[PDB]
């Protein structure tokens, strides 16, 4: 299914460290991120998406919020203020039922793929030779 609507609560996050390192995020910031959790809210109307990803940290007094809206097939600008603070040109497409984002810029293989299995949302974030695998359950 391509229907990704819902509120999604993180159940696992593997190799977020390596993904952050591939984006050149500094040591202190990666350390703050250890064992964070997230809730991701997706409001999807066909190819039109509004998404809000809220990170809650283990030992930091505030959340971070990464909200991205897009239409499949329509390139858009991203300013990754809560990650590596770069400007990329993002394009989201479908590969079958997999939602695929390429973040065009200097880094090779930068983007993500997101798909549904049962009541779970899978997200694989990529940069360079690093893959971060996340799983969320529908709330």
């Amino acid at each position: 299914t391509r229907d990704q609507n819902g509120t999604w609560e993180m159940e696992s996050n593997e190799n977020f460290e390596g993904y952050m390192k591939a984006l050149d995020i500094d040591f202190a910031t990666r350390k703050i991120a250890v064992r964070l959790t997230q809730t991701k809210v997706i409001d999807q109307d066909g190819d039109n998406f509004k998404t809000k990803t809220t990170s809650t940290f283990h030992h930091h007094h505030h959340h971070r919020n990464y909200d991205v809206d897009f239409t499949v097939g329509v390139e858009f600008d991203e300013y990754t203020k809560s990650l590596d603070n770069r400007h990329v040109k993002a394009l989201v497409t479908w590969e079958g039922d997999v939602l695929v984002c390429v973040q065009k810029g200097e880094k090779e293989n930068r983007g993500w793929k997101q798909w549904i299995e049962g009541d779970k949302l899978y997200l694989e974030l990529t940069c360079g030779d690093q893959v971060c695998r996340q799983v969320f359950k529908k709330k």
